[PDB]
């Protein structure tokens, strides 16, 4: 039941797609990894000339080349490649009015809850129709704004997959989530939290997250989720201590059903990521005083921002920062 | 019910005594800071003097000069600090017969399982009294052992506090457990995982963890309990779809349980973490094929090992790798 309907048609005049690149490109910079690149360039290529058919102007870009000169001078943003290129496609619009379309190049091997329904990737031209009509939804998808303090901050941003201050805006904002621990896998994290202003907990664990209604499906759902057979043992040991396997699978559905939450909601769930002697709860706002030697913030797995003894974030959720998308029929 | 009791008195020549390095000691390479290491140094001199007084002839180490030669020097390794510091003390130790004794140092703030109990430490010399009459238990702690092979592998280890090839037996044993997985903490892994030598299952998730059973009370524990509110939910979806505070405390601590298993049993809990559409199981073996760009496998949270595509590893139980620790009396 989520959006709204389009008051009126979209017919953008300049549009900018971020194309993924493909895991045979990442060598330029075996048989089938050759094929699931010509799969999406064709597709590409499909996009670009289904805008061009009807009059868009198209540039064309990779992730270097997406900057955010040319986001100001595009109508609109389509991310042709996964839900991490929808990712890399928000991470540079800061707009609540610029819409931003995600397009599944390769739905046999990489289906992507943020992009349109895979028959829009071969029926692509009859998308743009539904655009043109007016017949879909517009979805304002909520997300995270970073801000960052204290001593010794470092506020310029890193780019993963490339390789005493005041409060301080961060440039980019998390549709999924923002991920706060330790820069190496191994290390535990040691951090103070204080969540909707309340009193700093010490805390020490293998991470944080904070996520989106959209994030909800992401990370947090696996940090998070219970498998039916942990279900199953702990109705077995309440049935032993004081059971069908359909009646088994439902708790598990039903109970992991709970870890999502609408898109538009403008609360953060706020996880502790395998805590050391709260773990989960919904938020407005959350406030976290690093205690770790080598720290990172990470944004929807893919900007970094050093995060080190005596800096303080504060996440929250405000409407300039809604994420205007679109849902199509079918 | 482990271990078994000590045939004969314990009365050994020259022990080296490895000693954790301090949060104060770590600037050198607020108040408080200075305190715990009072605390600490003022445990160590109490240690060593002891020891000393019986007439041991002792060697006073750090991390940086503990190396194999005065591990083969000493009859017996006593780690001073905390159960990390067990962790040090025993990566050098690959003899079955060599005892390793761990001392808190601090026992008010960094409790350690894999030490003496707490009243040793300002009592040592009963310590040393009770294994020269030989009231005590030895305790035969399994380790897990590791393997790499592959195209483009590197066995060198590096200290993480510190900051075509055929089967390559690495130069540690994991006491605690062995993690595999990406070497940044917000970036998922893929890699093959093979099960008591089944089929491979091609896996992604955010790594692996393969535990002892001393390893079990530790990283795996966090990574697999389940908290009281979280079976309260399970049930009362069950009461709903088909409850005291303390039969739900009890289901709870009963499942939590099942988790740990004696350090004397010779198998891996293998454990994959936060798995993406079994997570858990009991192995004697398991090998995993890399399949990510920067990874790594940590031992025991201070040794890590390059873990690239083409790369494969085994771990596995074996007799020699047995770790033997000690059982006071209270
Ligand atoms: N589940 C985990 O253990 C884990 C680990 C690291 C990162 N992640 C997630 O991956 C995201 C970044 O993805 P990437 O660009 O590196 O791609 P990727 O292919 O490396 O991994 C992301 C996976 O999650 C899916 N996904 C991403 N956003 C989703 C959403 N909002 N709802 C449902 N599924 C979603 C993708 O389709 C893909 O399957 C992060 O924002 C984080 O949430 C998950
Ligand atoms: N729980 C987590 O989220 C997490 C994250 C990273 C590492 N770890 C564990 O920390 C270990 C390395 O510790 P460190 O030297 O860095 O010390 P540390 O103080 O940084 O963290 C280890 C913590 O776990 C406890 N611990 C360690 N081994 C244990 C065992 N066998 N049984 C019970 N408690 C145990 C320690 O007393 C301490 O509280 C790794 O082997 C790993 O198991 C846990």
């Amino acid at each position: 039941g989520c959006g709204s309907r389009a008051d009126g048609g979209f017919r953008p005049s300049r549009v900018v797609v971020v194309a993924k690149t493909t895991r045979y490109e990442f060598e330029q910079q075996y048989s089938g990894l050759l094929e699931r690149h010509h799969i999406h360039t064709k597709n590409v290529e499909h996009i670009i000339d289904s805008l061009r058919n009807e009059g868009i102007e198209v540039r064309l870009v990779k992730r270097r080349e997406y900057d955010e000169e040319t986001v100001r001078w595009a109508d609109a943003v389509i991310a042709a490649g996964g839900d991490g290129t929808m990712l890399l496609a928000a991470s540079k619009v800061l707009d609540r009015l610029k819409p931003v379309i995600g397009v599944n190049t390769d739905p046999e091997r990489s289906e992507g809850h943020l992009c349109l329904p895979v028959r829009y990737t071969h029926s692509f031209p009859e998308a743009l129709q539904k655009f043109y009509r007016g017949e879909f939804r517009w979805l304002w998808r909520q997300r995270i704004r970073l801000y960052l303090e204290g001593t010794g901050i470092n506020p310029v941003p890193v780019d993963l997959h490339e390789q005493a201050s005041g409060p301080q805006l961060l440039p980019v904002r998390a549709l999924n989530e923002v991920f706060i621990g330790e820069s190496l896998s191994s290390r535990a994290s040691y951090y103070e939290i204080s969540v909707d202003d309340g009193p700093w907990e010490k805390q020490k664990s293998s991470g944080l997250n904070l996520c989106t209604g959209t994030g909800s499906k992401a990370w947090s759902f696996n940090i998070n989720r219970v498998a039916t057979q942990a279900v199953e043992d702990v109705l077995n040991i309440a049935k032993r201590q004081g059971l069908n396997r359909e009646l088994v699978e439902k708790v598990t559905n039903e109970y992991n059903e709970s870890l999502l939450y609408s898109p538009e909601e403008p609360k953060i769930l706020f996880s502790i990521r395998e805590p050391i002697a709260r773990q989960r709860c919904f938020s407005s706002k959350v406030c976290v005083r690093s205690r770790c030697w080598d720290a990172c913030m990470v944004v929807d797995g893919g900007t970094s921002f050093e995060f080190n003894d005596g800096a303080i974030a504060s996440m929250m959720i405000n409407k300039e920062d809604e994420l205007r998308t679109v849902l199509l029929e079918q």
